[PDB]
């Protein structure tokens, strides 16, 4: 029969010569291999995947010995392999043990590692061949731009708590025109906030910088504060909303750093300290969000100027710092300023002690007095004047 | 009082303005600089030294912070300041520290010489002439004795390559090889195999400047008589006959080091074990090979018409120049030898349009008459014009 396969050049991208190997040891050793999961949405959406999780029958154990057996070397129900220069991370398919003190149980059935699945987005599988297996209806789902749990939202949410910030993430990722939300979805995340409260920090903090510099992330934040979410995940209670609207529309195709885009949240540096106890943030995180709450109201362009930029060249300068200025750009919403910071190399003071010495001074410090004079030029005209229009300027004032 | 000083204008050369500059900088800042070691002994010997050594009481530290608060510009317990277009490389005295490498530095000049390794390279000079010397290294100068500061047997067992050093400074400041200091003899026969232990790299800077420097014939002999030869990667059973007719052959023509080192050579597998030995440059090894592949059959055309034609023909099919020169040196043929260096290589003077002129149009016929031209010029090795190759084929047909 005639059949309908994924084909694309985002499919066809993955089959590098350890794509290959692996599919053949694979069907060689007669275990059923597939893609799953998020790359299987990415795919269908017309995008390459990265980190993709693969799925198969094989266990654990049977993977081990398969790999041990074909010269592979592992590396880290999960199994990573590593062939012609490129890792593979397999997971043999299960199903969950509900206990009262966590276990699995491997499985060959597809269907049942799909009902395991949080979305029906993404609980479907790709064969190599590009035959899609769908048992949830997530392809009409995707197409419809639909986010819905396999199963009910309940359920599923108090199964783990971090789920309702993934219903958010792939709202954003989807929809075309936010505003249409199935009420038991809201009602399921309104009622059961409170238990991402028992949910790490770190957990948190990876999806919500997904959100962050995702698709309508004004909707999504909107939506997190009106559903109140926010509290839970270590948000101020009282953000200034309006102040997160200017930043999200300065921010939006300038590709913001998170926290860039977070900070319009917080009115004050302990804000930053606040999201760190709960979130347990990078250190280059936190100084990002208190560089753009302390500096963001003073450190502006210069008006009526020769150099609009001087005064953030003048931070640089005085002192990490550029992708710093650079975030705070974006902030602002500077969008004329902002590649010229980026392309500016830092230029270092061009005379030297020697270059003076040329022009007859032998006096260290005269040689001293008249750097100091050429230095204060220099900064004058914004870091631009080079070595000749300098020893020029200084051959004057003799 | 009135007391001895230096003058001479090989001593008066060194004073350029930068040199003036840095002495002026010292006294101004009163720390003591003087010229020390090697250039020394040039400038008693009458000769402009090339690259001084400069020693001073100031520590590294101290010398730093004169040039930065100047604003004079380092370059890279030595310091090296660059003045008025010109480099000056100034080292604080200093002693060695004895461990299972560190020194200490010191303001006591005479301690600094007792570190130094022969008594004609132990002294320094004032730079108004004053001569420093604790270890009589001007009278051992003047006595053309090259003499170690302490005993030669430690001082070599501390560096191994100051064998050599003694072999250069021989050749260097003698003039009728043959009294040499039995002690020290001694102390080079039974400490040669420590030059084992020596990088191939230092000891081929030694080498090389033994080889171009004089009394070479006397040196190379009693580096093999003293079984030094061995351990510094020449070979054992060397042809020291080729090697005694060879050092007359190329005596006053600047040969390169590797021209005379290969008259030591019997084959080519001798070129490449010194290379495995020493490390020598892609040239130095070419140079080599090209003696050894060529001294015997790329000879002058005796009683021919042009005797350097073999020579020629071998530029012309293909660095060519300057292995053939020196093959030339190797070779004793200096009635050639500059012949070759003055040689432009020429073009085959005729053209197809020349041909066509008075011609000839076909381009078969034009490619025929340019071969036999071709041919008569490289017979007349190559000296046959224009003019002389046309009238010759007009001739022709
Ligand atoms: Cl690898
Ligand atoms: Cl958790
Ligand atoms: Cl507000
Ligand atoms: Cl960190
Ligand atoms: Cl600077
Ligand atoms: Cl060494
Ligand atoms: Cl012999
Ligand atoms: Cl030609």
């Amino acid at each position: 029969m005639f059949t309908m396969k994924l084909q694309s050049p985002e499919f066809q991208s993955l089959f590098t010569e350890g794509l290959k190997s692996l599919t053949e040891l694979f069907v060689k050793e007669n275990h059923e291999l597939r893609i799953a999961g998020g790359a299987v949405r990415d795919l269908l959406n017309g995008v390459k995947p990265q980190d993709i999780d693969f799925a198969t029958t094989a266990t654990p154990t049977q993977m081990k010995e398969m790999f041990q057996s074909a010269g592979i070397r592992m590396i880290n129900g999960t199994i990573t392999a590593r062939l012609h220069e490129e890792n593979f991370e397999i997971t043999t398919l299960r199903i969950d043990v509900t206990t009262d003190g966590a276990e699995v149980e491997f499985t060959t059935d597809w269907q049942k590692d799909a009902e395991r699945r949080d979305l029906t987005i993404n609980s479907m599988f790709l064969g190599f061949d590009g035959t899609l297996f769908d048992y949830f209806n997530g392809y009409e789902d995707l197409k419809n731009k639909k986010v819905r749990f396999v199963g009910h939202a309940k359920q599923r949410i108090q199964e783990d708590y971090l789920r309702i910030l993934r219903y958010f993430r792939f709202y954003g990722r989807i929809v075309d025109k936010p505003g249409d939300h199935d009420p038991e979805t809201l009602e399921a995340i309104a009622e059961n906030a409170k238990g991402l409260a028992g949910i790490s920090g770190e957990r948190i903090w990876v999806e919500l910088k997904k959100i962050l510099v995702g698709n309508h992330v004004n909707h999504l934040i909107h939506l997190i504060y009106d559903l109140d979410v926010a509290p839970y995940i270590g948000l101020p209670a009282n953000a200034s909303l309006e102040e997160f609207d200017k930043v999200s529309k300065n921010v939006d195709g300038f590709s913001p750093k998170p926290v860039t885009l977070l900070a319009s949240l917080f009115k004050v540096q302990d804000d930053v300290t606040k999201l760190d106890l709960r979130l347990k943030i990078a250190k280059e995180e936190k100084n990002l969000g208190l560089f753009i709450v302390k500096n963001r109201k003073d450190l502006i362009k210069a008006t009526d100027s020769s150099d609009p930029l001087k005064p953030y060249q003048d931070f640089i300068i005085d002192s990490d710092a550029t992708t710093r200025v650079c975030e705070l750009l974006k902030y602002q919403g500077e969008h004329c300023l902002l590649k010229e910071m980026q392309q500016w190399s830092i230029p270092p003071f061009p005379v030297s002690g020697h270059d003076i010495r040329k022009v007859g001074i032998s006096s260290g410090k005269e040689i001293g007095a008249l750097l100091q004079q050429l230095r204060e030029q220099w900064k004058k005209s914004g870091y631009q004047m080079e070595k000749d229009e300098l020893l020029s300027y200084i051959k004057k004032t003799l």
